[PDB]
């Protein structure tokens, strides 16, 4: 009407600009007061003419526009004023927390942390135990929420908590929020009275029951500890969860003291107790898993003189048995010699002893040299003990290694040297000796001397030959043929063969041999004979053959000259 | 109060020697057997594996060969004998004996007269103190 | 006087009891003082009365009279006092030591050992070359005394110490005091150089002089011995008397070392030497004693190629000439075989060789049996050697004999045969 502009710089940057056909109109929207060339801040809520919101409805100016706020739970419809709506069904009516749930009320909504949970439905800073089953109150960044422990615990893999271990200084106020126990920290807490200064600390704690079946939710557990004599003097709760996977969660808090520290018992995941030595027996025993000596190390005296030692080239070593030292009274054990930088230690390759090591010199780990003519001599002292301090008795073991001077040693490597040698053959002709004898009894007992001899026919001429020289006992004496000569000529045609292809003589009777190829004694016995002529005298020859008896077998096995 | 028991422990050092080829003594062998002539020097060499001690001195206190691994064998060619070196051989020479670890004879080859083929070498020996014993052996000469 | 005893009793033991018609008297003698029925043990020098003993004789008692002893060298002659005497003329005032002379001196005797001995007169402990001509100081007994050493040495008779003798081991540090070499070890000290390993020593000792004249006395000598190639490099002295009888004895003191002994050469008593072999001829030359072979054993390979051998019944042997050993420089000989218990030895029936044995059997000494068809053999191989070990050539004779397995045999007594 009256604001007809020439051009939009007319317009206020309060004012909308229209641009139709290039003809320039200022119109100012509502929340702005004035002709519209013009129009100065003022709420569109107290304009003469007024506006249209309903009556609960607050009149809010807009920058462009007026709002008609109703009371937060009512909005406005138009031709209804205000009607019910819910404003937790609008993400832009709602912005509650997360866990926070929205209540849309009467002129408002508020947003309410659940049942347990203590906050302003802005941070929900629930305590311990609000949480609803298989939840637990744990921080996450900045703010405390529900969150299932399985998934929310830290873990602790700490050695030294190990119920044996009885060495160093611990103390556990750090431990706060849910923990968990894997590897070589065992796998749960203590269920029975710990002796004292065990689990790395002055006062061992442990848990007073038995853990719940696999998958039950928190539940409060009594907690001991113990010093003195007394077990279990103070109680305290603990509480404990299963998780699935067969593995359970703790809420590790720190103690009221600084010498208080939970345990763990032997993992053993394994059913035999492979780990542990094989001089302590293993007890494979249903919820009972632990490794003992038997018998022969359950007494005290013999183990205090049972011991052994070993002398090397370079080192001595002395060690004894860590279950006799456990049997007597010394769990822990302390080996120090005669200077203390020497430090008794595991064996590391057979478990069961524990020994030390000394350097073979004078000087270092105080070893000293005794020395005499014959030979040299180590020696030093072993002290034992149970701790630092000696209360009682303070044996110290008198050891000492003996070295000889003087030993055999020999080149392994033999030698075959090569030598030029000359060879020149030589062979020379030798001679057996070889005699007969004429004896005259059967017995064969006395030869003759004479150049001759005369006797009868009827006489019995008894003969034996022998060997003067080179009587072997392989070597047999064969008749390989013999035979008479009227003279002492051997080529002589007129011949009596006696002994012919080594076979006796048949036609008569009397031609016999009483050995022959058995020995070197060869007898043939024959009565006498005259050769037919002119010849008066009659001379004996043979010939032989020397056998051998290992591969010729020399018995003659004459079945018969005839047959 | 204390209670003492006495222990004792029988001990043995470790002995070895090598047989090098050069002069220098650099390779020992490996082999279970080694061939050589006459004419070739044999050089020999002792040494401790263990106990090194600076004052324990290694001093040959007779050295001597044999035709078989036996010790006790009668046929005995004393190369050491008395700490001196042997004489009728000009070749028969030792670097060092007495100074320290480190022992060394040289000498050429030989063989034994019969039908011993294979020869050994076996040794005696005793660890000489330097605090006390000077265990140099001033051999003026076994001759004179 | 005033000592009249009523009996002996009332005499004292320090007292003489004189019985004169049973009537007791008892006079104290002199060296007791007294009345004479007790006197107490005083001496006579201080009596009512003094005494007469001469200025310088000392009053000296004695156990029943009072005596005066002059300055030793000085006796007491009566009116006269202290009269010069010589007291080594009495067998009771001298008893000076059987080698040492008495003199009488002012005052005392004294006992003096002869000229070079060392001693006071009662131990004349004399050192070599301190006693006069024809004798020297050896002990006897628990003393030293100059004797003569031909009646004063040892003997020795130790036939190892031969020159040729190259065997064996020895020292000579037992050696002291006087010796002589009769017998086997010859007559004299060695008077040349030794070649080494001999002596049956390592080193060699020899007399570096010739022998003295017969019964001249003690005289010192030179002496050497000889080492690698250096002969006599170091000189030491020996002393060497010569003694009737054609013998000479010497003082063999023990060496610096304990490898040198002293030599002999050989005693060669005999103008020709029967002993040595008859292939070994002997060389009958003025002081020139010993024998070597001719010409036909001065040559090195014929004799290489030279030996011998002889197969027995039940034996084998082998033997080669030890005089072509000796030119072929193996002045000792090492024979060996397969088997080590088997050792060369001589000959013993003609000594120019040398043989070693072998039973003709398989198993002792090594031999085998090598047997065929014909007649069986025995091989076996021999060993040579200068010493225990080879250096350069190692030589092994292989010998065999050949024994015939068949051979004729006759029965030597004929026989008679009666007939009717
Ligand atoms: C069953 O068993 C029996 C018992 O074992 C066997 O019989 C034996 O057989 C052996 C093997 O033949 C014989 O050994 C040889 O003996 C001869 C000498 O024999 C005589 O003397 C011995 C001892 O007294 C006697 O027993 C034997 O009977 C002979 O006696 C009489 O000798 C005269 C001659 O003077 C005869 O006329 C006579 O008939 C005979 N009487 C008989 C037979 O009753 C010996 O000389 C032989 O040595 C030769 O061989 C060696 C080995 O090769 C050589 O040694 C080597 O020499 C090399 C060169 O220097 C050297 O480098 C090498 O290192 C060296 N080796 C060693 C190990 O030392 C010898 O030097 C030598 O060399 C040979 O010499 C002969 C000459 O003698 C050469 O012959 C000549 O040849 C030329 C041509 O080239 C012409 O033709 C000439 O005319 C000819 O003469 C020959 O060539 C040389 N060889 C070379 C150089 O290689 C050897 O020791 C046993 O004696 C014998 N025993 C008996 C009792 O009979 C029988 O055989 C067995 N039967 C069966 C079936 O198995
Ligand atoms: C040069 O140097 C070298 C090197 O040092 C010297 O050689 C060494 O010498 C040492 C001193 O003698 C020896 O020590 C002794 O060793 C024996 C055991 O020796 C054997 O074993 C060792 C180790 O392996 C080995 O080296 C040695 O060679 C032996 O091996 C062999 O053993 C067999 C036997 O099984 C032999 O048959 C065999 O021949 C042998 N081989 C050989 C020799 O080559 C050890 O037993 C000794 O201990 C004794 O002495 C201790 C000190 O007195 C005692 O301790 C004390 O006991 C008291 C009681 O309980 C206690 O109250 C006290 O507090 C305690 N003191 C201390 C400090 O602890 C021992 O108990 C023990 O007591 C003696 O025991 C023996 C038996 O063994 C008794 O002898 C018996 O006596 C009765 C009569 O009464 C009958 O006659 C029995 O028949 C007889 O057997 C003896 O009486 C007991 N004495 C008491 C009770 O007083 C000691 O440790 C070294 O081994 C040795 N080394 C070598 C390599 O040889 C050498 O000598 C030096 N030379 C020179 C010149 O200087
Ligand atoms: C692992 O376990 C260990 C050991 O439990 C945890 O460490 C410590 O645990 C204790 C015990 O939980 C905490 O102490 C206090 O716990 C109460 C619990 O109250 C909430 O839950 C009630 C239901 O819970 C039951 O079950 C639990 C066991 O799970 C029991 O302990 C309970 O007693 C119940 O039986 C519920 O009923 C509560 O609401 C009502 O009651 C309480 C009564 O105290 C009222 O306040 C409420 O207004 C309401 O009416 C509640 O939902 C907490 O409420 C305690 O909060 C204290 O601290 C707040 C801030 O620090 C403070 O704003 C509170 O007002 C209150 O402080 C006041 O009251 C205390 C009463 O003891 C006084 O101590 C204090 O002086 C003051 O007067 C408190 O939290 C330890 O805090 C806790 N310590 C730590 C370091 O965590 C460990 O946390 C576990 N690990 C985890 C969860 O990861
Ligand atoms: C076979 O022969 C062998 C080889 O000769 C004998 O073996 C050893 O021989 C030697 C040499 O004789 C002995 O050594 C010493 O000898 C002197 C000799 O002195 C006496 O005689 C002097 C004259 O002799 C001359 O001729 C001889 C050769 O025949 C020469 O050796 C001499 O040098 C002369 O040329 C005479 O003059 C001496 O008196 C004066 O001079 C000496 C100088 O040394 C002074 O002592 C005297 O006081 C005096 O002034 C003397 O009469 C000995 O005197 C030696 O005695 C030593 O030993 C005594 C005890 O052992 C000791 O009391 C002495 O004091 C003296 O020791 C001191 O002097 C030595 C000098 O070298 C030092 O060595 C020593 O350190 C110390 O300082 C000594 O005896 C060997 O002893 C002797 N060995 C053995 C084992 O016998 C062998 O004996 C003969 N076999 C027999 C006789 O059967
Ligand atoms: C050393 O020995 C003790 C026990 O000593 C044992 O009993 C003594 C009275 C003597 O007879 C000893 O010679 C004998 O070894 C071990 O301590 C433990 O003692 C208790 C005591 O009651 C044992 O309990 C018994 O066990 C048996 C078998 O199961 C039951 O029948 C009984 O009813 C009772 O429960 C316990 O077994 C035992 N522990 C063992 C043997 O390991 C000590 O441990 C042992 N030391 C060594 C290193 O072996
Ligand atoms: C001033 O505020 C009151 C509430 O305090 C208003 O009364 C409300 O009026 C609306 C509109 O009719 C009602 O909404 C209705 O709800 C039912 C049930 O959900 C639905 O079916 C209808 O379609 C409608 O949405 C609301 O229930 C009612 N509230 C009460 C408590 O009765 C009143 O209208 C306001 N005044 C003005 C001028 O708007
Ligand atoms: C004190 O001692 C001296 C000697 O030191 C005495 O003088 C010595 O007197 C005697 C006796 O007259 C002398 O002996 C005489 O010797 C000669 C020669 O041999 C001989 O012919 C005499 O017959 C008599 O034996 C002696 O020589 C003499 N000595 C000296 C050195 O003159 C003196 O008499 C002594 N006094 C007393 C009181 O004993
Ligand atoms: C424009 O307003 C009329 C009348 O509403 C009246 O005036 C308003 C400013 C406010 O004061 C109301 O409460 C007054 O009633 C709306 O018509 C409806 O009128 C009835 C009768 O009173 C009333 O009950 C309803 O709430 C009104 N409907 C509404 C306010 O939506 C008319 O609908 C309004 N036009 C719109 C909002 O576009
Ligand atoms: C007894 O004594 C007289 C006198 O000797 C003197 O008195 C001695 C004890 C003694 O001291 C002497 O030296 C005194 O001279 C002996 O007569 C000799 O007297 C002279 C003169 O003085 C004197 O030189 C002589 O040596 C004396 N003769 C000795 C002492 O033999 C008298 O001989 C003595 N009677 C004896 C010894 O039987």
């Amino acid at each position: 009407d009256t604001s007809e502009a020439r051009w939009c710089s007319e317009c206020h940057s309060n004012a909308t600009c229209t641009e139709d056909e290039a003809v320039t109109t200022c119109t100012c929207q509502e929340g702005f007061t004035g002709d519209g060339l013009t129009c100065v801040d003022l709420d569109e809520c107290a304009i003469p003419g007024a506006h249209n919101c309903s009556a609960n409805s607050s009149c809010v100016n807009t920058p462009g526009s007026f709002s008609c706020v109703c009371p937060e739970g009512f909005r406005l419809s138009p031709g209804l004023g205000c009607t019910d709506v819910d404003e937790c069904a609008e993400p832009g009516l709602s912005h509650c927390h997360a866990l926070a749930t929205c209540v849309n009320v009467v002129g408002s909504y508020l947003c309410v942390c659940p049942a347990g949970y203590r906050g302003d439905g802005w941070h929900c800073e629930c305590s311990p135990g609000s949480c609803g089953p298989g939840l637990d109150c744990v921080p996450e960044g900045d703010a405390l929420v529900c969150a299932d422990p399985c998934q929310a615990h830290r873990t602790l893999d700490e050695y030294w908590r190990s119920t044996e271990y009885g060495e160093g200084y611990a103390c556990d106020t750090d431990l706060r929020g849910w923990y968990r126990f894997v590897g070589q920290g065992g796998a749960r807490m203590a269920e029975t009275c710990v002796p004292v200064l065990r689990c790395n600390t002055a006062a061992p704690m442990w848990l007073n029951g038995t853990h719940p079946s696999s998958d039950e939710g928190i539940v409060s557990r009594k907690a001991c500890a113990h010093w003195s004599g007394h077990c279990c003097l103070w109680d305290a709760s603990v509480q404990v969860k299963a998780c699935a996977g067969g593995y359970y969660v703790y809420n590790l808090t720190a103690p009221p003291e600084c010498h208080l520290a939970y345990c763990t018992d032997p993992s053993s995941v394994e059913g035999t107790c492979e780990e542990c030595s094989i001089d302590e027996d293993c007890k494979s025993n249903n919820g009972r898993w632990h490794c003992q000596c038997k018998q022969d190390f359950n007494i005290t005296d013999i183990s205090l003189l049972e011991h052994r030692l070993e002398c090397g080239a370079n080192d001595m070593k002395v060690s004894l048995g860590k279950c006799q030292l456990k049997s007597l009274g010394f769990d822990k054990v302390f080996m120090y010699l005669s200077d203390s930088r020497c430090s008794g230690f595991n064996d590391r390759d057979n478990r069961d002893w524990v020994s030390v090591v000394t350097p073979a010199r004078d000087g270092p780990c105080g070893t000293v040299l005794t020395r005499n003519e014959t030979h040299a001599t180590y020696s030093n002292t072993l002290y034992l003990a149970d701790e630092i301090i000696i209360r009682d008795l303070n044996i110290k073991i008198n050891f000492a290694c003996s070295y000889p001077l003087d030993m055999k040693v020999s080149l392994k490597t033999a030698l075959q040297p090569m030598v030029s040698a000359l060879n020149i053959r030589v062979g020379g002709t030798g001679m057996f000796t070889v005699r007969m004898a004429l004896f005259q009894t059967p017995s064969y007992t006395q030869p003759y001397q004479g150049s001759s001899v005369t006797l009868s026919t009827e006489a019995f001429l008894y003969v034996g030959t022998m060997l003067d020289g080179g009587d072997l006992s392989r070597f047999a004496l064969l008749m390989t043929n013999c035979y008479a000569t009227p003279s002492s000529n051997a080529t002589d045609p007129l011949k009596y063969f006696i002994i012919q292809d080594r076979c006796p003589h048949t036609r008569d009777s009397t031609i016999q041999v009483v050995e022959n190829g058995e020995s070197s004694q060869g007898r043939f016995s024959v009565q006498m004979f005259r050769f037919a002529g002119n010849y008066d005298l009659v001379y004996l020859h043979c010939e032989v053959y020397l056998c051998d008896t290992m591969n010729e077998k020399c018995k003659p096995t004459c079945s018969g000259t005839r047959f």
